[PDB]
Protein backbone atom coordinates (compact mmCIF):
# COMPACT_ATOMS: atom_id res chain seq x y z
CA UNK A 1 0.00 0.00 0.00
CA UNK A 2 0.72 3.84 -0.55
CA UNK A 3 1.03 6.69 1.53
CA UNK A 4 2.00 9.95 0.69
CA UNK A 5 2.85 12.44 3.29
CA UNK A 6 2.91 15.92 2.98
CA UNK A 7 4.97 18.65 4.93
CA UNK A 8 5.42 22.18 4.88
CA UNK A 9 7.79 22.89 2.29
CA UNK A 10 6.96 24.17 -1.67
CA UNK A 11 5.14 21.87 -3.72
CA UNK A 12 7.69 23.33 -6.23
CA UNK A 13 10.42 20.84 -5.08
CA UNK A 14 7.40 17.87 -4.99
CA UNK A 15 7.95 14.87 -7.37
CA UNK A 16 5.59 14.30 -10.00
CA UNK A 17 2.06 13.14 -7.92
CA UNK A 18 -0.20 10.31 -9.54
CA UNK A 19 -2.90 10.17 -7.14
CA UNK A 20 -4.19 7.02 -8.30
CA UNK A 21 -1.25 5.39 -6.72
CA UNK A 22 -1.75 6.54 -3.36
CA UNK A 23 -4.44 5.50 -0.55
CA UNK A 24 -4.08 7.43 1.85
CA UNK A 25 -2.86 11.16 2.08
CA UNK A 26 -1.36 12.85 5.09
CA UNK A 27 -1.01 16.33 5.88
CA UNK A 28 1.65 17.75 8.30
CA UNK A 29 0.74 21.24 9.30
CA UNK A 30 0.52 23.18 5.95
CA UNK A 31 1.04 20.21 3.93
CA UNK A 32 -2.86 19.76 4.92
CA UNK A 33 -3.78 23.17 2.93
CA UNK A 34 -1.31 22.12 0.53
CA UNK A 35 -2.84 18.71 -0.42
CA UNK A 36 -5.88 20.73 -0.09
CA UNK A 37 -5.25 23.27 -2.69
CA UNK A 38 -3.60 20.71 -4.96
CA UNK A 39 -7.35 19.24 -5.35
CA UNK A 40 -5.77 15.98 -3.28
CA UNK A 41 -7.25 13.90 -0.77
CA UNK A 42 -6.49 14.53 3.30
CA UNK A 43 -7.25 11.79 5.50
CA UNK A 44 -4.85 12.48 8.30
CA UNK A 45 -3.58 16.00 9.20
CA UNK A 46 -1.22 15.98 11.95
CA UNK A 47 0.91 18.65 13.68
CA UNK A 48 0.52 21.78 16.38
CA UNK A 49 -0.48 23.55 13.56
CA UNK A 50 1.23 26.64 15.00
CA UNK A 51 1.83 28.30 11.23
CA UNK A 52 -1.74 28.61 9.95
CA UNK A 53 -3.92 31.05 10.26
CA UNK A 54 -7.38 30.76 12.27
CA UNK A 55 -8.80 31.05 9.39
CA UNK A 56 -6.51 27.98 7.47
CA UNK A 57 -6.75 25.68 10.59
CA UNK A 58 -10.56 25.95 10.71
CA UNK A 59 -10.28 25.05 6.72
CA UNK A 60 -8.29 22.16 7.64
CA UNK A 61 -10.32 21.64 10.62
CA UNK A 62 -13.48 21.06 8.62
CA UNK A 63 -12.42 18.75 5.76
CA UNK A 64 -9.77 16.36 7.46
CA UNK A 65 -11.68 12.79 8.15
CA UNK A 66 -8.97 12.89 10.70
CA UNK A 67 -7.18 15.67 12.95
CA UNK A 68 -4.39 14.46 14.83
CA UNK A 69 -3.82 17.74 17.30
CA UNK A 70 -0.44 18.42 19.25
CA UNK A 71 0.86 20.50 22.05
CA UNK A 72 3.27 23.15 20.44
CA UNK A 73 5.95 22.03 23.22
CA UNK A 74 7.06 18.44 22.92
CA UNK A 75 9.54 15.95 21.80
CA UNK A 76 8.60 14.47 18.19
CA UNK A 77 8.50 16.58 15.04
CA UNK A 78 5.18 16.81 13.00
CA UNK A 79 6.73 14.55 11.22
CA UNK A 80 8.33 12.01 13.38
CA UNK A 81 4.37 12.32 14.59
CA UNK A 82 2.38 11.89 11.37
CA UNK A 83 4.95 8.68 10.31
CA UNK A 84 4.03 6.95 13.46
CA UNK A 85 0.23 7.89 13.04
CA UNK A 86 0.21 6.82 8.97
CA UNK A 87 2.43 3.63 10.34
CA UNK A 88 -0.19 2.57 12.89
CA UNK A 89 -3.10 2.81 9.97
CA UNK A 90 -0.56 0.85 7.66
CA UNK A 91 2.02 -0.79 9.37
CA UNK A 92 2.79 -2.43 5.85
CA UNK A 93 2.50 0.65 3.45
CA UNK A 94 5.01 2.47 1.58
CA UNK A 95 5.73 5.91 3.47
CA UNK A 96 6.37 8.35 0.49
CA UNK A 97 7.33 11.98 2.20
CA UNK A 98 6.93 15.15 0.49
CA UNK A 99 7.55 18.58 0.70
CA UNK A 100 10.87 18.02 3.67
CA UNK A 101 13.63 19.33 1.78
CA UNK A 102 14.70 22.58 -0.53
CA UNK A 103 14.61 24.55 2.99
CA UNK A 104 16.41 24.51 6.22
CA UNK A 105 18.77 21.60 6.16
CA UNK A 106 18.76 21.13 9.77
CA UNK A 107 14.99 20.04 8.96
CA UNK A 108 15.98 18.01 5.66
CA UNK A 109 18.76 16.00 8.10
CA UNK A 110 16.12 15.15 10.87
CA UNK A 111 13.94 13.80 7.55
CA UNK A 112 16.88 11.57 5.96
CA UNK A 113 17.52 10.43 9.94
CA UNK A 114 14.23 8.60 9.77
CA UNK A 115 15.09 5.14 9.82
CA UNK A 116 17.49 5.71 12.09
CA UNK A 117 15.00 5.90 15.00
CA UNK A 118 14.35 2.54 16.84
CA UNK A 119 10.95 3.30 16.04
CA UNK A 120 10.88 3.37 12.87
CA UNK A 121 14.17 1.48 11.78
CA UNK A 122 11.68 -1.77 11.52
CA UNK A 123 10.09 -0.36 8.36
CA UNK A 124 13.29 1.03 6.97
CA UNK A 125 12.68 -0.67 3.76
CA UNK A 126 9.17 1.35 3.49
CA UNK A 127 10.33 4.93 3.85
CA UNK A 128 10.61 6.90 1.51
CA UNK A 129 11.80 10.85 1.27
CA UNK A 130 11.07 12.64 -2.18
CA UNK A 131 11.20 15.77 -4.23
CA UNK A 132 11.57 17.27 -8.06
CA UNK A 133 15.37 16.39 -8.37
CA UNK A 134 15.80 13.05 -5.83
CA UNK A 135 14.47 9.96 -4.52
CA UNK A 136 15.80 8.48 -1.76
CA UNK A 137 15.68 4.84 -0.21
CA UNK A 138 16.87 3.01 3.09
CA UNK A 139 18.56 -0.44 3.12
CA UNK A 140 19.91 -2.15 6.18
CA UNK A 141 22.86 -4.72 5.17
CA UNK A 142 22.24 -7.49 2.83
CA UNK A 143 22.10 -8.09 -1.04
CA UNK A 144 19.83 -6.12 -3.44
CA UNK A 145 18.86 -5.07 -6.87
CA UNK A 146 17.78 -1.33 -7.23
CA UNK A 147 15.17 -1.15 -10.30
CA UNK A 148 16.12 2.05 -12.48
CA UNK A 149 14.07 4.74 -12.03
CA UNK A 150 13.02 6.19 -15.06
CA UNK A 151 12.73 10.14 -14.76
CA UNK A 152 16.23 9.79 -12.86
CA UNK A 153 19.79 10.20 -14.62
CA UNK A 154 22.41 9.24 -11.41
CA UNK A 155 22.67 6.58 -8.57
CA UNK A 156 24.27 7.12 -5.38
CA UNK A 157 24.99 4.91 -2.62
CA UNK A 158 25.18 7.05 0.59
CA UNK A 159 26.69 5.22 3.45
CA UNK A 160 25.00 7.35 6.63
CA UNK A 161 27.32 5.07 8.44
CA UNK A 162 30.49 3.22 8.42
CA UNK A 163 29.97 0.52 6.19
CA UNK A 164 31.58 -3.19 5.97
CA UNK A 165 32.26 -4.98 2.78
CA UNK A 166 30.39 -3.23 0.11
CA UNK A 167 30.59 -4.07 -3.81
CA UNK A 168 28.54 -2.87 -6.22
CA UNK A 169 27.48 -4.31 -9.59
CA UNK A 170 25.75 -3.49 -13.50
CA UNK A 171 26.31 0.12 -12.89
CA UNK A 172 28.61 2.75 -14.71
CA UNK A 173 30.87 2.62 -11.31
CA UNK A 174 32.20 -0.28 -8.80
CA UNK A 175 33.18 -1.20 -5.23
CA UNK A 176 34.45 -4.98 -4.68
CA UNK A 177 34.44 -5.44 -1.09
CA UNK A 178 35.01 -1.72 0.00
CA UNK A 179 35.27 -1.01 3.46
CA UNK A 180 33.56 2.96 4.02
CA UNK A 181 34.99 3.81 7.59
CA UNK A 182 32.97 7.32 7.75
CA UNK A 183 30.02 8.74 6.14
CA UNK A 184 30.79 8.79 2.30
CA UNK A 185 29.09 9.60 -0.45
CA UNK A 186 29.64 7.46 -3.59
CA UNK A 187 27.75 10.44 -5.66
CA UNK A 188 27.44 10.44 -9.33
CA UNK A 189 27.13 6.83 -10.38
CA UNK A 190 24.74 5.93 -13.80
CA UNK A 191 22.62 2.96 -14.23
CA UNK A 192 24.00 0.37 -16.78
CA UNK A 193 21.16 -1.66 -17.66
CA UNK A 194 17.50 -0.68 -16.44
CA UNK A 195 18.99 -1.92 -12.86
CA UNK A 196 21.66 -2.11 -10.42
CA UNK A 197 22.93 -4.05 -7.09
CA UNK A 198 24.81 -4.00 -4.34
CA UNK A 199 26.05 -5.94 -0.95
CA UNK A 200 27.17 -4.88 2.30
CA UNK A 201 27.77 -6.77 6.09
CA UNK A 202 27.41 -3.56 8.18
CA UNK A 203 26.03 0.04 8.59
CA UNK A 204 23.05 1.49 6.84
CA UNK A 205 23.11 3.12 3.24
CA UNK A 206 20.28 5.50 1.65
CA UNK A 207 20.46 5.05 -2.09
CA UNK A 208 19.54 8.41 -3.82
CA UNK A 209 18.55 8.22 -7.80
CA UNK A 210 18.62 11.82 -8.72
CA UNK A 211 18.95 14.32 -11.77
CA UNK A 212 19.39 17.59 -13.13
CA UNK A 213 18.38 21.17 -12.71
CA UNK B 1 42.65 34.47 6.02
CA UNK B 2 39.04 33.90 4.51
CA UNK B 3 38.85 31.90 1.45
CA UNK B 4 35.32 32.38 -0.78
CA UNK B 5 34.47 29.13 -3.24
CA UNK B 6 31.76 28.82 -5.30
CA UNK B 7 29.84 26.13 -7.43
CA UNK B 8 27.76 26.19 -9.75
CA UNK B 9 24.30 26.63 -8.51
CA UNK B 10 22.33 29.77 -8.52
CA UNK B 11 23.81 32.48 -6.97
CA UNK B 12 19.90 33.59 -6.31
CA UNK B 13 20.50 31.36 -3.45
CA UNK B 14 24.07 32.54 -2.37
CA UNK B 15 24.48 34.36 1.38
CA UNK B 16 24.51 38.08 1.30
CA UNK B 17 28.48 38.02 0.74
CA UNK B 18 31.31 40.71 1.94
CA UNK B 19 34.28 40.52 -0.28
CA UNK B 20 36.25 42.57 1.54
CA UNK B 21 36.36 39.70 4.01
CA UNK B 22 37.68 37.34 1.69
CA UNK B 23 41.98 37.12 0.15
CA UNK B 24 41.41 34.82 -2.42
CA UNK B 25 38.11 33.58 -4.50
CA UNK B 26 37.89 30.28 -6.15
CA UNK B 27 35.56 29.30 -8.75
CA UNK B 28 34.53 25.65 -8.95
CA UNK B 29 33.43 24.51 -12.84
CA UNK B 30 30.46 26.62 -13.90
CA UNK B 31 30.75 28.70 -10.11
CA UNK B 32 33.60 30.31 -12.23
CA UNK B 33 31.18 32.16 -14.30
CA UNK B 34 29.08 32.95 -11.80
CA UNK B 35 31.87 35.27 -9.85
CA UNK B 36 32.60 37.25 -12.95
CA UNK B 37 28.80 37.85 -13.84
CA UNK B 38 29.07 39.65 -10.40
CA UNK B 39 31.99 41.28 -10.79
CA UNK B 40 34.37 39.81 -8.29
CA UNK B 41 37.79 38.25 -8.74
CA UNK B 42 38.11 35.06 -10.28
CA UNK B 43 42.13 33.71 -8.54
CA UNK B 44 41.36 29.72 -9.21
CA UNK B 45 39.74 28.37 -11.57
CA UNK B 46 38.55 24.38 -10.72
CA UNK B 47 37.05 21.56 -12.55
CA UNK B 48 36.59 19.61 -15.38
CA UNK B 49 34.33 22.71 -16.73
CA UNK B 50 32.16 19.90 -19.04
CA UNK B 51 29.07 21.72 -17.81
CA UNK B 52 30.65 25.39 -20.01
CA UNK B 53 30.77 26.01 -23.63
CA UNK B 54 34.35 26.28 -25.27
CA UNK B 55 33.79 30.09 -25.63
CA UNK B 56 32.82 29.95 -21.74
CA UNK B 57 36.11 28.36 -21.12
CA UNK B 58 38.08 30.29 -23.07
CA UNK B 59 36.60 33.58 -20.73
CA UNK B 60 37.49 31.82 -17.63
CA UNK B 61 41.06 30.56 -18.88
CA UNK B 62 42.56 34.00 -19.59
CA UNK B 63 40.23 35.84 -16.52
CA UNK B 64 41.85 33.50 -14.10
CA UNK B 65 44.94 33.51 -12.31
CA UNK B 66 45.35 29.71 -11.98
CA UNK B 67 43.67 27.18 -13.98
CA UNK B 68 43.54 23.90 -12.53
CA UNK B 69 41.47 22.00 -15.48
CA UNK B 70 40.64 17.55 -14.31
CA UNK B 71 39.42 15.21 -16.14
CA UNK B 72 35.61 14.69 -16.35
CA UNK B 73 35.72 10.90 -14.95
CA UNK B 74 37.95 11.51 -11.43
CA UNK B 75 36.49 10.32 -7.93
CA UNK B 76 36.86 13.32 -6.51
CA UNK B 77 34.14 15.60 -7.29
CA UNK B 78 34.68 19.26 -8.38
CA UNK B 79 34.18 20.89 -5.09
CA UNK B 80 36.64 18.56 -3.42
CA UNK B 81 39.45 19.17 -5.38
CA UNK B 82 39.13 22.83 -5.59
CA UNK B 83 38.85 22.42 -1.80
CA UNK B 84 42.18 20.14 -1.38
CA UNK B 85 43.92 23.21 -3.32
CA UNK B 86 42.59 25.74 -2.17
CA UNK B 87 43.85 24.75 1.45
CA UNK B 88 47.25 23.93 -0.07
CA UNK B 89 47.44 27.73 -0.86
CA UNK B 90 46.07 28.55 2.19
CA UNK B 91 46.39 25.81 5.20
CA UNK B 92 45.25 28.04 7.72
CA UNK B 93 42.20 29.93 6.11
CA UNK B 94 38.64 29.73 6.60
CA UNK B 95 36.99 28.04 3.98
CA UNK B 96 33.66 29.31 2.83
CA UNK B 97 31.64 27.13 0.03
CA UNK B 98 28.67 28.69 -1.39
CA UNK B 99 26.55 27.96 -5.01
CA UNK B 100 27.15 24.22 -3.05
CA UNK B 101 23.13 24.43 -4.19
CA UNK B 102 22.22 22.75 -7.43
CA UNK B 103 19.92 20.57 -5.59
CA UNK B 104 21.27 16.60 -5.48
CA UNK B 105 21.15 14.99 -2.46
CA UNK B 106 24.55 12.92 -2.82
CA UNK B 107 26.63 15.98 -3.42
CA UNK B 108 24.04 17.63 -0.67
CA UNK B 109 25.63 14.97 1.62
CA UNK B 110 28.99 14.62 -0.51
CA UNK B 111 29.32 18.32 1.01
CA UNK B 112 28.00 17.62 4.08
CA UNK B 113 30.76 15.25 4.99
CA UNK B 114 33.88 16.70 3.94
CA UNK B 115 35.21 17.34 7.11
CA UNK B 116 35.47 13.34 7.92
CA UNK B 117 37.91 12.86 4.93
CA UNK B 118 40.88 12.47 6.32
CA UNK B 119 42.49 15.07 4.39
CA UNK B 120 40.37 17.34 5.74
CA UNK B 121 39.73 16.24 9.56
CA UNK B 122 43.08 18.35 10.46
CA UNK B 123 40.89 21.60 9.03
CA UNK B 124 36.95 20.73 10.13
CA UNK B 125 36.97 23.72 12.33
CA UNK B 126 38.22 25.92 8.56
CA UNK B 127 35.35 24.37 6.82
CA UNK B 128 31.68 26.28 6.41
CA UNK B 129 29.29 25.88 3.91
CA UNK B 130 26.38 28.83 3.32
CA UNK B 131 23.06 29.32 1.89
CA UNK B 132 21.00 32.21 1.50
CA UNK B 133 18.83 30.15 4.05
CA UNK B 134 21.87 27.87 5.65
CA UNK B 135 25.36 28.51 7.52
CA UNK B 136 26.87 25.27 8.89
CA UNK B 137 29.95 25.34 11.12
CA UNK B 138 31.94 21.76 12.16
CA UNK B 139 33.06 20.81 15.82
CA UNK B 140 35.01 17.83 16.97
CA UNK B 141 34.28 16.98 20.46
CA UNK B 142 35.17 20.11 22.96
CA UNK B 143 33.38 23.14 24.59
CA UNK B 144 31.92 25.87 22.71
CA UNK B 145 30.73 29.48 22.00
CA UNK B 146 28.42 29.54 19.29
CA UNK B 147 28.42 33.62 18.09
CA UNK B 148 24.51 34.12 16.34
CA UNK B 149 24.58 35.25 13.23
CA UNK B 150 22.21 38.31 12.62
CA UNK B 151 20.45 37.03 10.16
CA UNK B 152 19.37 33.86 10.94
CA UNK B 153 16.71 32.79 13.11
CA UNK B 154 17.03 28.99 14.10
CA UNK B 155 20.13 26.97 15.77
CA UNK B 156 20.44 23.67 14.97
CA UNK B 157 23.08 20.71 16.49
CA UNK B 158 23.35 18.02 13.88
CA UNK B 159 25.04 14.49 15.28
CA UNK B 160 26.48 13.49 12.44
CA UNK B 161 27.73 10.32 14.06
CA UNK B 162 26.58 8.71 16.96
CA UNK B 163 27.63 11.60 19.47
CA UNK B 164 28.35 10.96 23.67
CA UNK B 165 27.70 13.58 26.51
CA UNK B 166 26.41 16.40 24.38
CA UNK B 167 25.27 18.93 27.16
CA UNK B 168 24.00 22.40 25.53
CA UNK B 169 23.13 25.70 26.79
CA UNK B 170 22.29 29.12 26.38
CA UNK B 171 19.81 27.92 23.83
CA UNK B 172 15.69 28.26 23.93
CA UNK B 173 16.26 24.31 24.80
CA UNK B 174 18.60 22.45 26.25
CA UNK B 175 20.10 18.88 26.47
CA UNK B 176 22.57 17.87 29.13
CA UNK B 177 24.65 14.82 29.72
CA UNK B 178 22.75 13.73 26.64
CA UNK B 179 23.93 10.49 24.56
CA UNK B 180 22.78 10.20 20.91
CA UNK B 181 23.04 6.68 19.80
CA UNK B 182 22.72 7.53 16.10
CA UNK B 183 22.56 10.24 13.40
CA UNK B 184 20.20 12.77 15.31
CA UNK B 185 19.09 16.35 13.89
CA UNK B 186 18.59 18.65 16.90
CA UNK B 187 16.81 21.37 14.87
CA UNK B 188 14.69 24.22 15.37
CA UNK B 189 16.12 25.42 18.48
CA UNK B 190 16.56 29.41 19.18
CA UNK B 191 19.26 31.66 20.57
CA UNK B 192 18.55 33.39 23.52
CA UNK B 193 21.09 35.29 23.84
CA UNK B 194 24.03 36.46 21.03
CA UNK B 195 25.83 32.93 21.83
CA UNK B 196 24.96 29.77 22.61
CA UNK B 197 27.03 27.11 24.12
CA UNK B 198 27.55 23.29 24.03
CA UNK B 199 30.01 20.70 24.23
CA UNK B 200 30.42 16.74 23.76
CA UNK B 201 33.31 13.94 24.14
CA UNK B 202 33.18 12.21 21.45
CA UNK B 203 31.36 12.09 17.28
CA UNK B 204 31.05 15.06 14.93
CA UNK B 205 28.20 17.73 14.86
CA UNK B 206 27.49 20.07 12.34
CA UNK B 207 26.04 23.31 13.81
CA UNK B 208 23.64 24.68 11.25
CA UNK B 209 21.87 28.44 11.84
CA UNK B 210 18.75 28.78 9.25
CA UNK B 211 15.88 30.58 8.38
CA UNK B 212 12.74 31.15 6.82
CA UNK B 213 12.32 31.68 3.30
C1 LIG C 1 32.28 3.92 -6.12
C2 LIG C 1 32.07 4.87 -7.31
N1 LIG C 1 30.80 5.63 -7.20
C3 LIG C 1 30.57 6.57 -8.29
C4 LIG C 1 31.74 7.54 -8.50
C5 LIG C 1 31.48 8.56 -9.65
N2 LIG C 1 32.48 9.67 -9.65
C6 LIG C 1 33.01 10.08 -8.34
S1 LIG C 1 32.56 11.82 -8.10
C7 LIG C 1 31.95 12.12 -9.80
C8 LIG C 1 32.35 13.44 -10.46
C9 LIG C 1 31.25 14.51 -10.32
O1 LIG C 1 31.88 15.77 -10.13
P1 LIG C 1 31.20 17.20 -10.30
O2 LIG C 1 29.70 16.75 -10.09
O3 LIG C 1 31.62 18.09 -11.39
O4 LIG C 1 31.44 18.27 -9.15
P2 LIG C 1 30.56 19.39 -8.45
O5 LIG C 1 30.93 20.71 -9.24
O6 LIG C 1 29.10 19.26 -8.50
O7 LIG C 1 31.31 19.76 -7.11
C10 LIG C 1 32.24 10.84 -10.60
C11 LIG C 1 31.15 10.56 -11.63
C12 LIG C 1 33.01 6.66 -8.80
N3 LIG C 1 34.22 7.47 -9.00
N4 LIG C 1 33.21 5.72 -7.68
MG1 LIG D 1 -2.02 0.94 -5.82
MG1 LIG E 1 5.15 23.46 13.79
MG1 LIG F 1 -3.77 27.10 13.93
MG1 LIG G 1 31.55 18.91 -13.72
MG1 LIG H 1 41.54 10.24 -8.54
MG1 LIG I 1 28.81 20.30 31.19
MG1 LIG J 1 30.27 18.05 28.11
Amino acid sequence: SRVLLVAGGNPSDWPTIEPATYDYFVGIDRGCLHLLEADLPLQLAVGDFDSLSREEYHFVQETTETLIQAPAEKDDTDTQLALQEALQRFPQAEMTIIGATGGRIDHLLANLWLPFEPRFQGVLRQIRLCDRQNSIQYYAPGSYIVPKEPDKEYLAYCCLTPVENLTLRRSKYLLTNQDVPYPTSYASNEFIEEAAAFSFDAGMIAVIQSKDK
